[PDB]
């Protein structure tokens, strides 16, 4: 029989494709010959042929989307002023306020776009006509405890809409017109707040002001918006198991372990 | 006249492409009210039609010369080990050790991508044919003084391969086809080391191997790399006067301030 040890080290070799009976009599060591020749083969495919990883091809795709339907790129700093964690109303009473990586005296890794989306909405309502859409892809960080679901460093995608047509339906139209685009499952369960689930699974919070914390970033019309985990996103389309294949990482490539 | 705090702000309005005189007669109001319109209308523009961000427009493209080069698209964490700086040999000798930004008691902010690029050729060589070509573009963060060519925050494009064909040539010509490709003027400057110059601006330095290094890293094949700041990429071809007109950034859009 396999040990435990032995089983994990077969589960890091296993792709959701495979099948593969684990707990037939076949000894570990041929389990995992057979298991290693496939994942090499996998990665040779992958160089041979299209050589582009999950996360950046997904980020691409979802920019396409967003900019086909008028809304502006925005890459904005990642390391941003602690000022803007309070200035969003998290404060001791919140989870997000113990989950913020800190550097130096006034700095932090950001652990959301909300803050410089705003910063962006307030700048471009004196340039641009109404309405002002804009989007964000980049890295997020947040201290979380070990789970299936979370990773410390992942990927946000932050979409915001403000001044006329920021409805509810409108709100939801976007979200699924994107995520049939994906062809990812889901459903949207409810200023008013709501949630896009994927089985058990948070693949988005949504929301539509105004709410009372938009007056402290200048902001005063109403406005639409959501923000997707990029690898919650890969980890339901590619059925993995634990999102540490969809991370950025040494250990997995596109979902393919990488100690070989 | 105008003061001088009056021509710091005409300043963040000035586009390379306008042509302006701001030692002219006029008044300050009204040189502050031509650009202003001007800057509208070109976030206008941008928003009318393309919508893309330059940073992000440029990673794609970036990413598209060298996927169809046979290089293979990497994304690796960005917060490292703290123990990866000093395994570079990065010691207090060297300037790079006091520009490190520190997170928790272990992890650093990554200043370059070279410990991870080593990370995967070591891997993908256990599973990839000869020769071994990886890059990666994303995030890196160095502490900087003041400076019109240094960001804080930047983004780095690191390629390198490994095996076969490592000549100093063959990146001599990787160099040139890629700067060929982008329209930026160059010139190469010089294991061997090897700078890559805009005039007094360097936009890369390369390298080639086998260097005393490689061995901590569990490399012992001959490979040759080099890294880029895409901030002064687009510096050079936008011909910005100061590297915070192309960052990541709440103050300019594609090199358009936001504050007007
Ligand atoms: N640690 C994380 N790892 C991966 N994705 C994350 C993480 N935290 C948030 N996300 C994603 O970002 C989206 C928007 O963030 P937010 O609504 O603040 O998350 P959240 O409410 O803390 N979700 P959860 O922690 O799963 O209950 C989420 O719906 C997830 O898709
Ligand atoms: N602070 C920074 N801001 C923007 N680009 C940077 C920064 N530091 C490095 N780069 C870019 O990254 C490339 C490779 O890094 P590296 O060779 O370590 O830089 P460097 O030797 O410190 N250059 P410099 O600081 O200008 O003398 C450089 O050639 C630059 O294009
Ligand atoms: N609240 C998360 C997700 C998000 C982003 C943008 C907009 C909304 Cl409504 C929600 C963040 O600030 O990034
Ligand atoms: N030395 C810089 C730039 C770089 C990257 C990769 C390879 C070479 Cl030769 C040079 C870094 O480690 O990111
Ligand atoms: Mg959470
Ligand atoms: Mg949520
Ligand atoms: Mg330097
Ligand atoms: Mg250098």
């Amino acid at each position: 029989a396999l040990t435990k040890s032995q089983t994990d080290r077969l589960e890091v070799l296993l792709n959701p494709k495979d099948e593969i009976s684990l707990n037939s009599g076949k000894p570990f060591r041929e389990l995992e010959s057979e298991l290693l020749s496939r994942r090499k083969k996998d990665l040779q495919q992958i160089y041979a042929e299209e050589r582009e990883n999950y996360l950046g091809k997904l980020e691409r795709e979802i920019t396409r989307f967003f900019v086909d339907r008028g809304f502006l790129e925005i890459k904005s700093p990642i390391l941003i002023p602690l000022e803007y964690i309070e200035r969003m109303g998290i404060d001791n009473d919140t989870e997000l306020s113990k989950q913020i990586f800190r550097v130096d005296k006034n700095f932090c890794l950001r652990p959301m776009l909300a803050p410089n989306l705003y910063n962006y909405l307030r700048k471009l309502d004196r340039a641009l006509p109404d309405p002002i859409k804009i989007f964000e892809i980049g890295p997020c960080y947040r201290k979380e405890s070990d789970g299936k679901e979370h990773l410390e460093e992942f990927t946000m995608l932050g979409f915001q809409q403000m001044g006329s047509g920021c409805t509810r339906e409108n709100l939801e139209s976007i979200i699924t017109d994107f995520l049939n685009h994906l062809g990812i499952d889901f459903k949207i369960v409810g200023g008013d707040t709501l949630d896009v689930m994927h089985g058990d699974l948070e693949l988005s919070s949504a929301g539509v002001g105004p709410i009372p914390l938009d007056r402290e970033w200048g902001i005063d019309k109403p406005w639409i918006g959501a923000g997707f985990g990029l690898e919650r996103l890969l980890k339901v389309k590619h059925d993995f198991k634990n999102i540490k294949r969809a991370a950025r990482s040494e250990s997995y490539y596109n979902g393919i372990s990488t100690n070989l």
